[PDB]
């Protein structure tokens, strides 16, 4: 019944052992590709989102028997090239000293040591990841290590990259590696029960999920959220924060209303469905309102928790597969020369479970939970003392900022890169708690002991020369330059 470009997918997938839960997801993307579907989700087809409930309004926790059941994963597969890395971005450095793995490590043991004793802690790799991961556990946290082909990894799928004409699998004799691509992060449902590993979870007594970035080291668990899923019986549940200027990559939660028409004399009752919309799934030509933070002002942090027995049987009862919404992102096959072969790289995000099932919900969640490193200039911000340490190792705002971070505005033609970044706070990160906004401007590089105030723009307008600023330099509400 397929087409002989997707039999050509079925095929390649088949002869390189992919896992079949993965070809079958796969392919059900590439039907709805070949008939037109794009991942686009206009502005005329949603609404926004104006009532959740709110995490600062729950009290109550969970018992010992639901936080025992819960699992922790963290994402740990993508690649980071928007912010020049070629590794993991994990084993960046974050305090002095300290990477996101080493506070995700020391969260899990904080946990371990006053919370749930056996808490288990999974990564979901790639192997553009898995190496590093795993002899970073091996030198700084060996408990870890010796459990991480057993319990923690979970290894990501890859797809094939399709030719954007044919949406035949693309070839590139030069580097076949390059004719595969991880499917998103929406890939975990995948790999966890095509690897089998979410049936033994299951069976193992495990019935919570609680998912996060693996950039976000605000993301731990709370066990009202356990308690609050116990009570109202939620499947699925999407931590959102309140938008910010700061939030421009990711995606926002949304709604439709679909309307289960009357029945024994009632009225066609309206019900709110949720959806997730990337960026990527905004037509590019619209991304002015995927920017009006006004509009949906509900930014999704990608902390989610999943009911894992419900997700099991959802997915069994659907071929054994999630059928998320595909993304179709543009590439070429070797993604640095423009002149290969254009292809799709079919992928999905995992916040995007929130329309597969029927008690899915979201509620408003304060930012402490939300540290999100998209950009170098996330990572400034990161970096600097507008964000600090707590007890449990989370990575959370200053009280002083009062929920918002400083708008951090860098060059991307010389701190877009992590190497361009490293060089601009070469000599030291300056403070940033009292600044508001920040913006840099040309060729620029810090001093020590610089103090932000307010908001501060420092501009070069000669950038054949960089504009060092000198030591213990405290700018206030103004505009720096040479
Ligand atoms: O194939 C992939 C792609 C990504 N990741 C991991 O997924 C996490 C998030 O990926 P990132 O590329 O950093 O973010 P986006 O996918 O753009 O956005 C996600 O995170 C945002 C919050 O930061 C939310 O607003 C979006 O809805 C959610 O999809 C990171 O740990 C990545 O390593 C994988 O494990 N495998």
């Amino acid at each position: 019944s397929l087409s002989a470009a997707a039999q050509a997918c079925v095929k390649k997938m088949r002869d390189a052992k992919v896992n079949e839960a993965c070809i079958r997801t796969f392919i059900a993307q590439h039907v709805m590709v070949s008939k037109g579907e794009t991942g686009s989700i206009p502005d005329s087809a949603i609404m926004p989102v104006d009532s959740l409930d709110a995490l600062d309004s729950l009290t109550i926790e969970c018992d010992n028997a639901v936080l025992q059941s819960t699992v922790v994963l963290k994402l740990n597969g993508g690649l980071g090239t928007g912010m020049g890395l070629c590794d993991a971005k994990t084993l960046l450095e974050v305090k002095d000293g300290k990477t996101f793995l080493d506070f995700t490590a020391l969260q899990v043991q904080y946990l371990r040591q006053h919370c749930s004793e056996h808490l288990r802690f999974m990564l979901m790799d790639s192997f553009n990841t898995s190496a590093s991961t795993k002899s970073f556990l091996k030198a700084r946290y060996p408990w870890l290590y010796q459990v991480f082909d057993s319990e923690v990894e979970l290894m990501q799928n890859q797809v094939p990259k399709i030719l954007q004409d044919t949406l035949e699998p693309a070839a590139w004799a030069e580097n076949p590696a390059y004719e595969w691509a991880p499917p998103g992060h929406g890939d975990i449902y995948t790999a966890l029960y095509g690897s089998g590993k979410l049936q033994e979870l299951v069976e193992q007594g495990y019935r919570y999920m609680f998912v996060s970035n693996g950039d976000n080291l605000g993301a731990t668990i709370d066990k009202r959220v356990l308690a609050y899923m116990e009570k109202e019986k939620i499947d699925f549940l999407m931590e959102v924060c309140r938008r910010t200027e700061s939030d421009k990559k990711g995606g926002h939660l949304a709604r439709q209303t679909v309307y289960v028409k009357g029945k024994d004399g009632q009225p066609d009752a309206e019900k709110r469905v949720l959806l997730l919309r990337e960026s990527a799934q905004c037509p590019k030509a619209d991304m002015e309102s995927f920017q009006d933070i006004n509009k949906y002002s509900f930014f999704n942090t990608n902390n989610l928790w999943i009911r894992l027995p419900v997700l099991l049987e959802t997915m069994q009862e659907h071929g054994g597969t999630l059928p998320l919404p595909v993304i179709r992102n543009e590439k070429t096959v070797d993604s640095s020369n423009s002149a290969s072969p254009k292809v799709y790289q079919l992928e999905t995000a995992m916040g995007a479970a929130i329309a597969m099932f029927e008690s899915a919900s979201a509620i408003v969640v304060p930012r402490w939970r939300f540290a999100p490193v998209k950009t170098c200039a996330d990572l400034l911000a990161l970096r600097s003392d507008a964000y600090v340490v707590t007890d449990d190792f989370r990575l959370v705002l200053d009280d002083r900022c009062h929920g918002h971070p400083p708008v951090v505005d860098l060059d991307s033609a010389h701190y877009k890169m992590m190497n361009g970044f490293e060089k601009l706070v070469q000599h030291g990160v300056p403070s940033l708690v009292e600044c508001k906004r920040v913006t840099v401007k040309g060729l620029v590089q810090f001093g020590a002991g610089n103090v932000l105030t307010g908001t501060v723009t420092i501009e070069n307008t000669d950038s054949a020369s960089a504009f060092v600023i000198p030591d213990g330099a405290k700018l206030n509400d103004t505009t720096a330059s040479p």
